[PDB]
């Protein structure tokens, strides 16, 4: 950062902005397999001025997103994933960089000073985050698409550290697309997989039953395994404990509730960033093991075992003692 | 990979530093002082939980330093303590709907190729129309511009002799900081600032004129100055300004252009180049591009000098 870094931190949102335009405009797609593209032909396809697009490239080359040739311009080694529409980088841009996040960020300091029931997001949109998602078809599919990435990364080691082979019926609460169950079903075949979530239009996948309901109401029983993945961190204590009450109220002993979340550690850039995001969007938070035990104890739950899948991701086995 | 996702999410770093400054917490961190988060929260009526979480994030990104005392600004981020710092003024000026909403529109402005800038597509009125309407933004704009002028003065006076001039006009001079600073070191001259005012500014030994440089420019000045004006305008409009400059000038009169020159040894120019496209449908220019618009406006580039790494001086005559 060359001696003085504070200014580079402040202006570096411009780097995000430039990458976002490159993606949003729909130009990132033409840079597949490290191909060198002629900007004029590219500019001529989408009806953009050559000069403006050539200049945007010059900035993307400087920051190291693009690379320069005698004929054309290509994506760099480290930024190849911008060409792939099913990469964590492309989907992060698609979901995160928009009015829903950026205008809520500009409201965040006002929400800190105005201590009330309203989150920074609700102060802007006048609705809940998920209420707004269900009204906007495009963002929900972008939300689910990016969430699908974070399930696929734990799926490999989740099946290793836990025995789903020993569970007759399995219910995923706030599962969206059953990406957790879909990927589990592929490995652990011949079991009852159920997904409960708010669907305006219901999704379907072979061997997955998509229940349509609200987890603030009593949750259907008959399931040996209940699972909450990245759900509790969307809610404060009053709302989160109320969800666990409905899990505890639905679990006959001999049954387990699975909770997978970004467990806050003393020193994690990823979790801390997401934690401020939760506060901004839902007036919620990421939690420590002791915070989970406390909210678990409130409804009336105990942890048989806790262990980490990744550095950031951790698993908590919960039962109605 | 690690690099690409860090570039994408690093807006959160900007966003966090903005919340810190905007909320008014920044002022209590002067002279490397360590603040008790609890009393800081209690003072501002902020929930301790929410603040200490925000603070933790600033400690991870490196803005703050944790201790037994409490928390302080890091040596490299000290400038958030100073409310007339280039860093602090950049936050106040640049991190707001005006810029961020215009950035979100920027891809639309590319595809929907028309005269309307990303900013015009959001606000329905030009950047300067919007700035003249809002006293808060203009004061912030002028405050941050004043900082960028103050850096130039020292070596601007060394390479160009204002002492040999007596009637000097600053075109789009705003608050007239350029003439205010030069007037202090160079006395007994007629210093005039031409801009769009509502209540014309006041300063000793500085004349402030209400004017439009798209209309014929006042004659009888021997030095005209355009500093960070032409990068707000596309070629046709930039030519109209330089054309009004030529027609105002005679021989034995000189025009000074102080812009961020599009020279690869400049770090910040290409980022500001995209900022100008987004805000004005304008750009920073290569020397060859200035040569182009100067010739069309009937001007000649006499000399070209490097003020410093980013800033450049162009001397123009009529011919
Ligand atoms: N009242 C409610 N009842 C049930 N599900 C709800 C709900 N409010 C929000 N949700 C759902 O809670 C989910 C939180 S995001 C987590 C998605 C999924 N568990 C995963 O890990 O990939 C969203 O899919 C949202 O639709
Ligand atoms: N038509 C017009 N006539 C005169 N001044 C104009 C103008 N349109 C814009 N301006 C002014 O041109 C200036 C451009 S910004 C440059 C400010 C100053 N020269 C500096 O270096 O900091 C603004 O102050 C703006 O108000
Ligand atoms: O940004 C993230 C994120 C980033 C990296 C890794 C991640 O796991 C996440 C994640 O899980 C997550 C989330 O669950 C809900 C959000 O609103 C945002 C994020
Ligand atoms: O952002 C900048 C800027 C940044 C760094 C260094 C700079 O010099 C500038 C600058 O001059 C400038 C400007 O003249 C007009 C603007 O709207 C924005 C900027
Ligand atoms: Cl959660
Ligand atoms: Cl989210
Ligand atoms: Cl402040
Ligand atoms: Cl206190
Ligand atoms: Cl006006
Ligand atoms: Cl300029
Ligand atoms: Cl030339
Ligand atoms: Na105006």
């Amino acid at each position: 950062f060359q001696g003085s870094m504070l200014i580079d931190l402040i202006t570096s949102y411009r780097k995000t902005a430039a990458i976002y335009t490159f993606v949003d405009a729909g130009l990132s797609i033409h840079f597949k397999n490290g191909d060198y593209v002629d900007i004029n032909k590219l500019a001529s396809q989408y009806g953009i001025d050559y000069s403006r697009l050539n200049r945007l490239c010059d900035f993307l080359i400087e920051i190291g997103v693009l690379v320069s040739s005698d004929h054309g311009v290509a994506l760099s080694e480290e930024c190849s994933a911008l060409a792939d529409p099913n990469s964590v980088e492309f989907l992060t841009v698609k979901y995160e960089i928009n009015s829903e996040h950026w205008d809520s960020w500009l409201m965040y300091p006002k929400s800190l000073l105005e201590n009330n029931g309203k989150s920074a997001f609700e102060m802007v949109h006048g609705k809940s985050f998920f209420e707004h998602l269900d009204s906007n078809k495009g963002l929900k599919s972008d939300f689910d698409a990016l969430m699908s990435k974070y399930t696929n990364k734990i799926i490999k080691e989740l099946l290793v550290i836990y025995d789903f082979d020993k569970h007759n019926r399995i219910l995923d609460l706030g599962g969206g697309d059953g990406e957790l169950l879909i990927r589990i079903s592929e490995q652990v075949k011949g079991k009852d997989y159920t997904v409960l979530d708010r669907y305006n239009e219901v999704p379907i996948s072979e061997g997955i039953n998509f229940i349509k309901g609200d987890f603030f109401k009593p949750i259907p029983t008959g399931y040996d395994l209940y699972i909450l993945k990245n759900v509790l961190h969307n809610w404060p204590d009053n709302d989160a404990i109320s969800i666990l009450k409905n899990c505890r109220e639905a679990m006959d002993n001999n049954a387990t509730l699975l909770i997978i979340t970004l467990m806050k550690k003393p020193q994690s850039l990823v979790v801390k960033s997401v934690d401020i995001l939760m506060d901004m969007l839902f007036s919620a938070k990421q939690r420590y093991l002791s915070e989970f035990e406390d909210i678990a104890n409130q409804a009336g739950l105990v942890i048989r075992h806790y262990k980490d899948l990744d550095e950031i991701f951790s698993l908590i086995e919960l039962k109605v003692k």
